[PDB]
Protein backbone atom coordinates (compact mmCIF):
# COMPACT_ATOMS: atom_id res chain seq x y z
CA UNK A 1 0.00 0.00 0.00
CA UNK A 2 1.42 3.38 -0.99
CA UNK A 3 -0.14 4.96 2.17
CA UNK A 4 -1.10 4.03 5.75
CA UNK A 5 -3.54 5.86 8.02
CA UNK A 6 -4.78 5.09 11.53
CA UNK A 7 -8.24 5.70 12.89
CA UNK A 8 -10.19 4.81 16.01
CA UNK A 9 -13.18 5.82 18.09
CA UNK A 10 -13.20 6.81 21.77
CA UNK A 11 -14.82 4.46 24.28
CA UNK A 12 -18.58 4.97 24.69
CA UNK A 13 -19.84 6.07 28.11
CA UNK A 14 -22.70 5.85 30.62
CA UNK A 15 -25.44 6.78 28.14
CA UNK A 16 -24.40 4.11 25.68
CA UNK A 17 -24.78 1.51 28.45
CA UNK A 18 -28.37 2.60 29.08
CA UNK A 19 -28.81 2.37 25.31
CA UNK A 20 -29.08 6.14 24.93
CA UNK A 21 -27.34 8.18 22.26
CA UNK A 22 -25.00 10.88 23.48
CA UNK A 23 -24.80 12.13 19.89
CA UNK A 24 -23.79 15.81 19.83
CA UNK A 25 -24.15 16.29 23.58
CA UNK A 26 -20.56 17.13 24.60
CA UNK A 27 -20.11 14.54 27.34
CA UNK A 28 -16.63 13.88 28.68
CA UNK A 29 -14.95 10.47 28.64
CA UNK A 30 -15.46 8.44 31.82
CA UNK A 31 -12.73 6.46 33.61
CA UNK A 32 -13.04 3.45 31.26
CA UNK A 33 -12.96 5.61 28.12
CA UNK A 34 -9.82 7.41 29.32
CA UNK A 35 -8.14 4.04 29.90
CA UNK A 36 -8.91 2.93 26.35
CA UNK A 37 -7.28 6.05 24.93
CA UNK A 38 -4.15 5.43 27.01
CA UNK A 39 -3.89 1.70 26.23
CA UNK A 40 -4.44 2.62 22.61
CA UNK A 41 -1.55 5.08 22.77
CA UNK A 42 0.64 2.43 24.41
CA UNK A 43 -0.34 0.03 21.64
CA UNK A 44 0.69 2.58 18.99
CA UNK A 45 3.93 3.42 20.79
CA UNK A 46 4.60 -0.34 20.91
CA UNK A 47 4.17 -0.31 17.13
CA UNK A 48 6.46 2.75 16.85
CA UNK A 49 3.88 4.91 15.15
CA UNK A 50 5.03 8.40 14.31
CA UNK A 51 2.18 10.74 13.41
CA UNK A 52 2.67 13.99 11.57
CA UNK A 53 -0.85 15.31 11.94
CA UNK A 54 -4.03 14.60 13.90
CA UNK A 55 -7.70 15.15 13.05
CA UNK A 56 -10.53 15.13 15.57
CA UNK A 57 -14.10 16.35 15.98
CA UNK A 58 -15.39 19.30 18.00
CA UNK A 59 -16.74 16.99 20.74
CA UNK A 60 -14.28 16.89 23.63
CA UNK A 61 -14.36 13.09 24.05
CA UNK A 62 -12.80 12.85 20.58
CA UNK A 63 -10.11 15.42 21.42
CA UNK A 64 -9.21 14.10 24.90
CA UNK A 65 -8.75 10.66 23.35
CA UNK A 66 -6.26 12.18 20.92
CA UNK A 67 -4.40 14.04 23.70
CA UNK A 68 -3.97 10.89 25.78
CA UNK A 69 -2.60 9.03 22.75
CA UNK A 70 -0.16 11.84 21.91
CA UNK A 71 1.04 11.94 25.51
CA UNK A 72 1.61 8.17 25.44
CA UNK A 73 3.50 8.59 22.18
CA UNK A 74 5.42 11.58 23.46
CA UNK A 75 4.17 13.44 20.38
CA UNK A 76 2.15 16.21 22.03
CA UNK A 77 3.78 18.57 19.50
CA UNK A 78 2.01 16.95 16.51
CA UNK A 79 -0.47 19.45 15.03
CA UNK A 80 -4.05 18.69 16.03
CA UNK A 81 -6.98 19.90 13.94
CA UNK A 82 -10.69 19.75 14.89
CA UNK A 83 -13.89 19.85 12.84
CA UNK A 84 -17.62 19.30 13.39
CA UNK A 85 -17.61 17.33 10.11
CA UNK A 86 -15.98 14.62 12.19
CA UNK A 87 -18.70 14.83 14.89
CA UNK A 88 -20.73 11.78 15.87
CA UNK A 89 -24.02 11.27 14.03
CA UNK A 90 -26.71 13.75 14.99
CA UNK A 91 -29.66 11.64 16.14
CA UNK A 92 -32.04 14.58 16.12
CA UNK A 93 -34.93 14.37 18.57
CA UNK A 94 -33.88 10.84 19.51
CA UNK A 95 -30.98 12.26 21.52
CA UNK A 96 -31.22 11.12 25.12
CA UNK A 97 -34.05 8.61 24.90
CA UNK A 98 -33.58 4.84 25.23
CA UNK A 99 -35.06 2.28 22.81
CA UNK A 100 -38.44 2.07 24.60
CA UNK A 101 -38.92 5.86 24.88
CA UNK A 102 -38.34 6.11 21.11
CA UNK A 103 -40.90 3.47 20.10
CA UNK A 104 -43.44 5.10 22.44
CA UNK A 105 -43.22 8.61 21.00
CA UNK A 106 -42.63 7.66 17.34
CA UNK A 107 -43.74 4.14 16.55
CA UNK A 108 -41.84 0.87 16.67
CA UNK A 109 -42.12 0.47 12.91
CA UNK A 110 -40.87 4.05 12.50
CA UNK A 111 -37.97 3.61 14.94
CA UNK A 112 -36.62 0.52 13.15
CA UNK A 113 -35.49 2.46 10.09
CA UNK A 114 -33.84 5.28 12.03
CA UNK A 115 -31.26 3.05 13.74
CA UNK A 116 -30.96 0.20 11.23
CA UNK A 117 -31.18 1.97 7.83
CA UNK A 118 -28.55 3.89 5.89
CA UNK A 119 -30.62 6.80 4.52
CA UNK A 120 -33.65 7.42 6.76
CA UNK A 121 -33.21 10.59 8.76
CA UNK A 122 -34.67 10.72 12.28
CA UNK A 123 -36.94 13.66 13.07
CA UNK A 124 -35.17 17.01 13.67
CA UNK A 125 -34.23 18.10 17.18
CA UNK A 126 -36.37 21.03 18.29
CA UNK A 127 -36.28 24.09 20.54
CA UNK A 128 -38.40 22.11 23.00
CA UNK A 129 -35.82 19.32 23.29
CA UNK A 130 -33.96 19.13 26.64
CA UNK A 131 -30.58 19.30 24.88
CA UNK A 132 -31.36 21.74 22.08
CA UNK A 133 -29.95 24.80 23.86
CA UNK A 134 -26.82 23.08 25.18
CA UNK A 135 -25.78 22.19 21.62
CA UNK A 136 -26.61 25.32 19.61
CA UNK A 137 -25.70 27.87 22.31
CA UNK A 138 -22.16 26.51 22.38
CA UNK A 139 -19.89 29.06 20.74
CA UNK A 140 -17.86 26.33 19.02
CA UNK A 141 -20.71 26.01 16.56
CA UNK A 142 -20.57 29.76 15.80
CA UNK A 143 -17.19 29.39 14.06
CA UNK A 144 -17.72 26.47 11.64
CA UNK A 145 -17.46 26.55 7.84
CA UNK A 146 -21.24 27.01 7.77
CA UNK A 147 -23.52 29.25 9.89
CA UNK A 148 -25.19 27.85 13.00
CA UNK A 149 -28.64 27.71 11.35
CA UNK A 150 -27.15 25.76 8.41
CA UNK A 151 -25.94 22.90 10.66
CA UNK A 152 -27.66 19.49 11.12
CA UNK A 153 -30.69 19.10 13.36
CA UNK A 154 -30.74 15.33 12.69
CA UNK A 155 -28.90 12.86 10.46
CA UNK A 156 -28.82 9.47 8.76
CA UNK A 157 -25.53 7.62 8.23
CA UNK A 158 -25.78 8.87 4.67
CA UNK A 159 -26.07 12.44 5.89
CA UNK A 160 -22.99 11.93 8.06
CA UNK A 161 -20.95 10.66 5.08
CA UNK A 162 -22.13 13.63 3.01
CA UNK A 163 -20.87 16.31 5.44
CA UNK A 164 -17.75 14.29 6.26
CA UNK A 165 -16.67 13.78 2.62
CA UNK A 166 -15.94 17.50 2.01
CA UNK A 167 -13.51 17.39 4.93
CA UNK A 168 -11.79 14.21 3.78
CA UNK A 169 -11.36 15.49 0.21
CA UNK A 170 -10.38 19.07 1.04
CA UNK A 171 -8.37 18.73 4.27
CA UNK A 172 -7.32 15.18 5.13
CA UNK A 173 -6.63 13.44 1.80
CA UNK A 174 -4.15 16.08 0.57
CA UNK A 175 -2.04 15.33 3.65
CA UNK A 176 -2.02 11.57 3.08
CA UNK A 177 -0.99 12.12 -0.55
CA UNK A 178 1.78 14.29 0.83
CA UNK A 179 3.37 11.38 2.67
CA UNK A 180 2.08 12.18 6.16
CA UNK A 181 1.09 9.66 8.81
CA UNK A 182 -2.35 10.69 10.03
CA UNK A 183 -4.40 9.80 13.08
CA UNK A 184 -8.15 10.25 13.10
CA UNK A 185 -9.85 10.38 16.51
CA UNK A 186 -13.51 9.87 15.60
CA UNK A 187 -16.85 8.54 16.81
CA UNK A 188 -19.08 5.61 15.96
CA UNK A 189 -20.78 6.97 12.86
CA UNK A 190 -17.94 9.31 11.95
CA UNK A 191 -15.55 6.37 11.59
CA UNK A 192 -18.21 4.18 10.06
CA UNK A 193 -19.02 6.73 7.34
CA UNK A 194 -15.37 7.22 6.40
CA UNK A 195 -14.73 3.47 6.15
CA UNK A 196 -17.70 3.00 3.81
CA UNK A 197 -16.22 5.59 1.46
CA UNK A 198 -12.60 4.41 1.54
CA UNK A 199 -13.44 0.70 1.39
CA UNK A 200 -16.32 1.04 -1.06
CA UNK A 201 -18.88 -0.69 1.15
CA UNK A 202 -22.50 -0.96 -0.02
CA UNK A 203 -25.49 0.78 1.62
CA UNK A 204 -26.65 -2.63 2.82
CA UNK A 205 -23.39 -3.86 4.34
CA UNK A 206 -22.28 -0.61 6.02
CA UNK A 207 -24.84 -1.27 8.74
CA UNK A 208 -23.30 -4.61 9.87
CA UNK A 209 -19.64 -3.51 10.05
CA UNK A 210 -17.98 -4.11 13.44
CA UNK A 211 -16.34 -1.09 15.01
CA UNK A 212 -14.60 -1.78 18.35
CA UNK A 213 -13.64 1.23 20.46
CA UNK A 214 -10.20 1.98 21.88
CA UNK A 215 -8.72 -0.10 19.04
CA UNK A 216 -6.32 1.19 16.33
CA UNK A 217 -7.85 0.65 12.90
CA UNK A 218 -5.10 0.51 10.28
CA UNK A 219 -5.99 1.34 6.70
CA UNK A 220 -3.58 0.78 3.78
CA UNK A 221 -4.51 3.02 0.82
CA UNK A 222 -3.37 2.99 -2.80
CA UNK A 223 -2.62 5.97 -5.10
CA UNK A 224 -6.32 6.89 -5.33
CA UNK A 225 -6.64 6.69 -1.56
CA UNK A 226 -8.88 3.62 -1.84
CA UNK A 227 -8.35 0.91 0.78
CA UNK A 228 -6.27 -2.01 -0.44
CA UNK A 229 -7.83 -5.06 1.21
CA UNK A 230 -9.65 -5.08 4.59
CA UNK A 231 -8.93 -2.63 7.43
CA UNK A 232 -6.98 -4.27 10.26
CA UNK A 233 -7.38 -3.94 14.00
CA UNK A 234 -3.97 -3.50 15.67
CA UNK A 235 -3.26 -5.06 19.03
CA UNK A 236 -3.65 -8.39 20.81
CA UNK A 237 -6.50 -10.57 19.58
CA UNK A 238 -7.93 -10.95 23.09
CA UNK A 239 -8.38 -7.22 23.64
CA UNK A 240 -9.88 -7.00 20.14
CA UNK A 241 -12.52 -9.74 20.49
CA UNK A 242 -13.62 -8.26 23.82
CA UNK A 243 -13.93 -4.80 22.27
CA UNK A 244 -15.79 -6.26 19.25
CA UNK A 245 -18.16 -8.15 21.57
CA UNK A 246 -18.84 -4.83 23.35
CA UNK A 247 -20.13 -3.02 20.18
CA UNK A 248 -22.38 -5.98 19.31
CA UNK A 249 -26.13 -5.67 18.51
CA UNK B 1 -8.35 49.14 25.19
CA UNK B 2 -9.54 47.93 21.79
CA UNK B 3 -7.73 44.56 21.94
CA UNK B 4 -6.88 42.00 24.64
CA UNK B 5 -4.36 39.14 24.98
CA UNK B 6 -3.62 36.60 27.71
CA UNK B 7 -0.13 35.19 28.27
CA UNK B 8 1.31 32.91 30.99
CA UNK B 9 4.15 30.54 31.86
CA UNK B 10 4.28 26.96 33.06
CA UNK B 11 5.33 25.99 36.56
CA UNK B 12 9.08 25.45 36.84
CA UNK B 13 10.59 22.07 37.60
CA UNK B 14 13.16 20.46 39.82
CA UNK B 15 16.04 21.69 37.68
CA UNK B 16 14.92 25.30 38.21
CA UNK B 17 15.13 24.97 42.01
CA UNK B 18 18.61 23.43 41.56
CA UNK B 19 19.18 26.66 39.61
CA UNK B 20 19.65 24.74 36.34
CA UNK B 21 18.13 25.71 32.99
CA UNK B 22 15.87 23.13 31.41
CA UNK B 23 15.87 25.37 28.32
CA UNK B 24 15.11 23.28 25.20
CA UNK B 25 15.27 19.94 27.01
CA UNK B 26 11.73 18.62 26.72
CA UNK B 27 11.01 17.94 30.38
CA UNK B 28 7.49 17.18 31.49
CA UNK B 29 5.69 19.24 34.11
CA UNK B 30 5.95 17.80 37.61
CA UNK B 31 3.07 17.44 40.08
CA UNK B 32 3.56 21.08 41.08
CA UNK B 33 3.68 22.23 37.44
CA UNK B 34 0.38 20.56 36.59
CA UNK B 35 -1.59 21.87 39.57
CA UNK B 36 -0.63 25.41 38.53
CA UNK B 37 -1.99 24.86 35.01
CA UNK B 38 -5.29 23.63 36.48
CA UNK B 39 -5.63 26.36 39.09
CA UNK B 40 -4.83 28.85 36.36
CA UNK B 41 -7.61 27.40 34.22
CA UNK B 42 -10.00 27.62 37.16
CA UNK B 43 -8.97 31.25 37.60
CA UNK B 44 -9.69 31.99 33.93
CA UNK B 45 -12.99 30.13 34.08
CA UNK B 46 -13.77 32.22 37.17
CA UNK B 47 -13.10 35.28 35.01
CA UNK B 48 -15.30 33.89 32.23
CA UNK B 49 -12.53 33.94 29.66
CA UNK B 50 -13.44 32.68 26.22
CA UNK B 51 -10.45 32.03 23.99
CA UNK B 52 -10.69 31.72 20.22
CA UNK B 53 -7.17 30.54 19.59
CA UNK B 54 -4.16 29.22 21.50
CA UNK B 55 -0.42 29.43 20.76
CA UNK B 56 2.22 27.33 22.48
CA UNK B 57 5.80 26.19 21.90
CA UNK B 58 7.02 22.77 20.78
CA UNK B 59 8.17 21.82 24.30
CA UNK B 60 5.52 19.57 25.87
CA UNK B 61 5.46 21.39 29.21
CA UNK B 62 4.11 24.42 27.33
CA UNK B 63 1.47 22.31 25.55
CA UNK B 64 0.24 20.30 28.54
CA UNK B 65 -0.19 23.57 30.40
CA UNK B 66 -2.51 24.76 27.62
CA UNK B 67 -4.46 21.49 27.54
CA UNK B 68 -5.13 21.58 31.27
CA UNK B 69 -6.39 25.15 31.00
CA UNK B 70 -8.66 24.34 28.05
CA UNK B 71 -10.05 21.36 29.92
CA UNK B 72 -10.80 23.53 32.96
CA UNK B 73 -12.42 26.07 30.61
CA UNK B 74 -14.31 23.39 28.73
CA UNK B 75 -12.79 24.83 25.56
CA UNK B 76 -10.78 21.83 24.34
CA UNK B 77 -12.16 22.63 20.88
CA UNK B 78 -10.29 25.95 20.62
CA UNK B 79 -7.62 25.55 17.97
CA UNK B 80 -4.11 25.12 19.36
CA UNK B 81 -1.01 26.05 17.39
CA UNK B 82 2.63 25.24 18.32
CA UNK B 83 5.94 26.81 17.27
CA UNK B 84 9.59 26.52 18.31
CA UNK B 85 9.75 30.32 18.08
CA UNK B 86 7.84 30.23 21.34
CA UNK B 87 10.38 27.81 22.89
CA UNK B 88 12.27 28.64 26.09
CA UNK B 89 15.60 30.37 25.69
CA UNK B 90 18.32 28.11 24.37
CA UNK B 91 21.13 28.27 26.97
CA UNK B 92 23.65 26.52 24.71
CA UNK B 93 26.34 24.51 26.45
CA UNK B 94 24.96 25.74 29.79
CA UNK B 95 22.00 23.37 29.49
CA UNK B 96 22.01 21.03 32.46
CA UNK B 97 24.82 22.46 34.59
CA UNK B 98 24.10 24.21 37.90
CA UNK B 99 25.56 27.53 39.15
CA UNK B 100 28.68 25.96 40.76
CA UNK B 101 29.40 24.02 37.55
CA UNK B 102 28.97 26.92 35.13
CA UNK B 103 31.54 28.99 37.01
CA UNK B 104 33.93 26.04 37.25
CA UNK B 105 34.04 25.90 33.46
CA UNK B 106 33.68 29.54 32.43
CA UNK B 107 34.14 32.11 35.22
CA UNK B 108 31.99 33.86 37.82
CA UNK B 109 32.25 37.12 35.88
CA UNK B 110 31.56 35.57 32.46
CA UNK B 111 28.56 33.55 33.65
CA UNK B 112 27.11 36.54 35.52
CA UNK B 113 26.71 38.09 32.06
CA UNK B 114 25.09 35.15 30.29
CA UNK B 115 22.41 35.10 32.98
CA UNK B 116 21.84 38.78 33.80
CA UNK B 117 22.57 40.47 30.45
CA UNK B 118 20.17 41.20 27.61
CA UNK B 119 22.42 40.58 24.60
CA UNK B 120 25.34 38.33 25.53
CA UNK B 121 24.92 34.89 23.93
CA UNK B 122 26.14 31.85 25.89
CA UNK B 123 28.48 29.51 24.03
CA UNK B 124 26.72 27.27 21.54
CA UNK B 125 25.88 23.70 22.45
CA UNK B 126 28.46 21.28 20.99
CA UNK B 127 27.72 17.85 19.47
CA UNK B 128 29.38 16.52 22.64
CA UNK B 129 26.97 18.07 25.13
CA UNK B 130 25.07 15.36 27.07
CA UNK B 131 21.74 16.74 25.81
CA UNK B 132 22.65 17.58 22.22
CA UNK B 133 21.22 14.50 20.47
CA UNK B 134 18.27 14.34 22.82
CA UNK B 135 17.38 17.73 21.28
CA UNK B 136 18.50 17.63 17.63
CA UNK B 137 17.64 13.96 16.91
CA UNK B 138 14.03 14.85 17.62
CA UNK B 139 11.70 14.90 14.67
CA UNK B 140 9.67 17.84 15.96
CA UNK B 141 12.55 20.02 14.71
CA UNK B 142 12.68 18.45 11.23
CA UNK B 143 9.44 20.21 10.36
CA UNK B 144 10.10 23.80 11.48
CA UNK B 145 10.12 26.94 9.31
CA UNK B 146 13.90 26.55 9.17
CA UNK B 147 16.07 23.44 8.63
CA UNK B 148 17.47 21.59 11.65
CA UNK B 149 21.03 22.84 11.13
CA UNK B 150 19.78 26.42 11.02
CA UNK B 151 18.24 26.39 14.53
CA UNK B 152 19.86 28.35 17.36
CA UNK B 153 22.61 26.43 19.17
CA UNK B 154 22.39 28.93 22.04
CA UNK B 155 20.75 32.30 22.55
CA UNK B 156 20.62 35.61 24.40
CA UNK B 157 17.41 37.24 25.60
CA UNK B 158 17.88 39.43 22.50
CA UNK B 159 18.26 36.38 20.23
CA UNK B 160 15.03 34.96 21.68
CA UNK B 161 13.13 38.16 20.87
CA UNK B 162 14.49 38.11 17.30
CA UNK B 163 13.26 34.61 16.40
CA UNK B 164 10.00 35.23 18.26
CA UNK B 165 9.13 38.51 16.48
CA UNK B 166 8.65 36.84 13.05
CA UNK B 167 6.00 34.61 14.62
CA UNK B 168 4.23 37.45 16.44
CA UNK B 169 4.11 39.61 13.28
CA UNK B 170 3.21 36.90 10.78
CA UNK B 171 1.00 34.54 12.75
CA UNK B 172 -0.35 35.95 16.02
CA UNK B 173 -0.73 39.69 15.41
CA UNK B 174 -3.10 39.19 12.43
CA UNK B 175 -5.45 37.16 14.65
CA UNK B 176 -5.56 39.80 17.39
CA UNK B 177 -6.35 42.49 14.82
CA UNK B 178 -9.07 40.14 13.62
CA UNK B 179 -10.94 40.44 16.94
CA UNK B 180 -9.82 37.10 18.42
CA UNK B 181 -9.15 36.45 22.09
CA UNK B 182 -5.73 34.74 22.19
CA UNK B 183 -3.97 32.70 24.89
CA UNK B 184 -0.23 32.14 24.82
CA UNK B 185 1.23 29.29 26.88
CA UNK B 186 4.94 30.21 26.99
CA UNK B 187 8.20 29.97 28.93
CA UNK B 188 10.34 32.28 31.01
CA UNK B 189 12.27 34.08 28.29
CA UNK B 190 9.57 33.60 25.63
CA UNK B 191 7.02 35.53 27.69
CA UNK B 192 9.71 37.98 28.77
CA UNK B 193 10.80 38.74 25.18
CA UNK B 194 7.18 39.30 24.11
CA UNK B 195 6.29 41.72 26.88
CA UNK B 196 9.48 43.71 26.27
CA UNK B 197 8.50 44.19 22.64
CA UNK B 198 4.83 45.02 23.18
CA UNK B 199 5.39 47.29 26.21
CA UNK B 200 8.58 48.89 24.91
CA UNK B 201 10.75 47.91 27.86
CA UNK B 202 14.46 48.85 27.88
CA UNK B 203 17.34 46.34 27.80
CA UNK B 204 18.15 47.23 31.43
CA UNK B 205 14.61 47.39 32.77
CA UNK B 206 13.63 44.17 31.00
CA UNK B 207 16.04 42.15 33.13
CA UNK B 208 14.08 42.99 36.29
CA UNK B 209 10.45 42.38 35.31
CA UNK B 210 8.88 39.76 37.62
CA UNK B 211 7.23 36.98 35.63
CA UNK B 212 5.20 34.72 37.98
CA UNK B 213 4.23 31.29 36.63
CA UNK B 214 0.71 29.85 36.57
CA UNK B 215 -0.63 33.40 36.49
CA UNK B 216 -2.77 34.98 33.70
CA UNK B 217 -0.94 37.99 32.25
CA UNK B 218 -3.47 40.35 30.62
CA UNK B 219 -2.25 42.79 28.00
CA UNK B 220 -4.44 45.52 26.52
CA UNK B 221 -3.23 46.58 23.05
CA UNK B 222 -4.12 49.59 20.93
CA UNK B 223 -4.52 49.73 17.14
CA UNK B 224 -0.79 49.27 16.51
CA UNK B 225 -0.77 46.29 18.90
CA UNK B 226 1.26 48.33 21.40
CA UNK B 227 0.76 48.04 25.17
CA UNK B 228 -1.84 50.51 26.51
CA UNK B 229 -0.36 50.53 30.00
CA UNK B 230 1.57 47.80 31.89
CA UNK B 231 0.63 44.13 31.73
CA UNK B 232 -1.53 43.01 34.65
CA UNK B 233 -1.54 39.80 36.64
CA UNK B 234 -5.04 38.36 37.09
CA UNK B 235 -6.67 36.16 39.73
CA UNK B 236 -6.96 36.00 43.53
CA UNK B 237 -4.78 38.90 44.71
CA UNK B 238 -3.81 36.58 47.57
CA UNK B 239 -2.27 33.82 45.43
CA UNK B 240 -0.55 36.38 43.17
CA UNK B 241 2.03 37.34 45.77
CA UNK B 242 2.63 33.65 46.44
CA UNK B 243 3.62 33.61 42.78
CA UNK B 244 5.82 36.73 42.73
CA UNK B 245 7.63 36.20 46.07
CA UNK B 246 8.39 32.64 44.99
CA UNK B 247 9.81 33.91 41.69
CA UNK B 248 11.87 36.33 43.80
CA UNK B 249 13.99 33.72 45.59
Amino acid sequence: SKYKLIMLRHGEGAWNKENRFCSWVDQKLNSEGMEEARNCGKQLKALNFEFDLVFTSVLNRSIHTAWLILEELGQEWVPVESSWRLNERHYGALIGLNREQMALNHGEEQVRLWRRSYNVTPPPIEESHPYYQEIYNDRRYKVCDVPLDQLPRSESLKDVLERLLPYWNERIAPEVLRGKTILISAHGNSSRALLKHLEGISDEDIINITLPTGVPILLELDENLRAVGPHQFLGDQEAIQAAIKKVED
